[PDB]
């Protein structure tokens, strides 16, 4: 029969047997890490199924712990009495096929006894969005009341909604684009470059060895965290103040640093110490190659063709996924009655820190499912 | 007598002796390379100098050649009867200090005979302004009649005329902001890791080794790029689409590139043979260190106390100076009148593309000179 759900903190490890991807080329062995909170119901009717995005991962709520090298990335949505509510909904989440926390991707081992590393293939959102269906399969789920995700995860619920339209009851598509565009491919193409110049990526094959890219990935980050926030609060926030420490500023013109720079310099140690350099490369590769498009006539045509009841939102301040981008989701897609537009300073990153904002998203999408 | 001008693409390099900086430190033997169009009047009162912005130099106009591995970066605006019309006014300018293209900075020898490099003093604007002042009084010139910049030159300019108000009829302030922001310092701290942390850095003493950080210096100037460049321009320009060589497209699916990617790579191949590593770290340092209020109780005091007639421009795209802080500049100086909007899909870098547009912003600033 169907594996069972895990729930909470407890990561579930489903198989799903080997895959074929949209270049036609076959994953073999894998697993998707799957967590869940809240009861599903009899009829298996009340997922809500979460896309996490690029760096992210299954854990949308809870501790850090010796399992979760990172507390939830979105406390307070799931719970009892929250916009997903688990007295009536049942939310489940997986690790993004290509990913590290969990589920198949470069770190893993691969069956021939050694890291996948570069021979972990290309992948898309598609991929990504039929590893995630396969997985729900094994656990004896075949339709989602609804799929939400911001940013990368808007990508993968927005496919999710096109791909299998009669299996969706509603989508939130949060700060993305129908599909990349040339800004976020030169901004993401600069952020691998910065992983493979780096002497230690050893062709992607550094896992095991004892030496791994961290200079590249930290600077990788760094690039990528800048994008993720807005213009006007990082002059309000830190301006061209030095950093403060315990006992007084720090001299910028000595030893000291600016605080902007102390800010982004933490943000990149902090996150090589919790991510793989080539899961990232996998998972920008995905999202270089999202297009909602193509196969399908072009995004006009896809679009116009789902009829998902679909929330979109987007953010004021989001130098990333841009709200035309949104302006344009909303126009085509016929199930979405209007653009909600997110008043936030926090950039691209407002999806996981505006909480009431985003709580009444969740909430008026499950009220459409 | 005072050192003679140069004209057209001869460049001039004037000494200026030993420099001390506002950080203190001491800058031996400097020497400002210099570049000038059109005729100095007897009152020696006609100068216009133009300041470069960061990647750019003393050759504002003329070709390439077998002096400058880059032609004139403003094309047009000097000339008989163009904008710095050179029937009337002496336009004059310098490479930065600093700078990589003349002018003292960390490639030039020090009196040990081996390369600055890692000794080279990090320089702030108001450096930088002092330099250039004493190179034109070593020319003979204590005064300009206008000071006109884009981007870093508009940084130059703008301390130039906060600095000297006595001896400034008018200045053009394009595309920059009273201070660096949060973002500015932000990507340009982060445009100087990807070369400090580049294996062949070497501490910045890498001339002579073999190994340059040629790497990081293509990554830094990648994401800059991005900085100067428009979000919907690359997007109409590039979007998705793969890139198309003599022998068809690439495929991004295998080992293909983007044509945004193709296009991001090929501005740092190219840039990575003309410009050196080091300069670009201190360059970037002092823009890192640009505040026209330090020192004088913040950036409000020190701009409502300008008497200088200013034009101030902005540009509707411009993602790394963006236009609220042109709306600050033209709010607070009290010689502007209301702020120059230059529409543009071409981000920061309309400054030096939107000819009609800056030609007639340079033609404003020169009338109030007059
Ligand atoms: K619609
Ligand atoms: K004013």
């Amino acid at each position: 029969g169907a594996m069972a759900l895990p729930q909470g903190d407890e990561i579930a490890y489903v198989p799903i047997g080997s895959i074929t991807l949209e270049s036609g080329a076959v994953i073999d062995d894998v697993t998707i890490a799957v967590q869940s909170w809240g009861e599903l119901s009899p009829r298996r009717d009340n997922v809500v199924f979460v896309c996490h995005a690029l760096t992210a991962d299954s854990h949308v709520v809870g501790p850090a712990g010796p399992d979760h090298i990172t507390g939830g990335w979105w406390e307070g949505i799931i719970g009892p009495g929250a916009a997903i509510d688990t007295d009536h909904w049942c939310a489940v989440a997986t690790n993004v096929l290509g990913g590290c926390r969990g589920t198949t991707g470069p770190t893993s081992l691969a069956r021939d006894g050694k890291p996948w590393g570069s021979r972990f293939p290309e992948v898309s959102v598609r991929d990504q969005v039929n590893a995630d269906v396969a997985a729900l399969a094994q656990l004896g789920i075949t339709e989602v009341a609804a799929v939400v995700g911001g940013s990368m995860g808007g990508a993968r619920a927005l496919e999710w909604a096109v791909m299998h339209p009669d299996a969706v009851r509603a989508a939130l598509v949060l700060a993305v684009g129908a599909r990349a565009t040339g800004d976020q491919i030169g901004t993401q193409s600069t952020q691998i470059a910065a992983i493979q110049t780096d002497p230690d990526w050893q062709g992607g094959d550094y896992h095991g060895s004892g030496r791994s890219p961290g200079k590249g990935l930290n600077l990788a980050r760094r690039i990528a965290h800048l994008t993720y926030r807005g213009e006007v609060e990082l002059d309000t926030r830190f301006g061209n103040d030095p950093q403060v420490g315990p006992d007084g500023p720090e001299d910028p013109w000595a030893d000291g640093r600016y605080a902007v720079q102390s800010y982004l310099e933490h943000q990149g140690n902090k996150f090589v110490r919790r991510f793989d350099a080539g899961s990232y490369v996998i998972l920008t590769e995905s999202l270089n190659r999202h297009d909602v498009g193509r196969g399908r006539g072009g995004v006009e045509k896809a679009l116009r063709g789902c009829p998902v009841p679909v929330v979109v939102g987007g953010i004021t301040s989001d130098r990333l996924y841009p709200l035309r981008l949104q302006e344009e989701l909303a126009d085509l897609l016929p199930g979405c009655t209007g653009l909600r537009v997110v008043e936030s300073v926090h950039g691209h990153d407002a999806f996981l820190i505006e909480f009431d904002a985003v709580s009444e998203l969740v909430r008026e999408t499950l009220a459409l499912a």
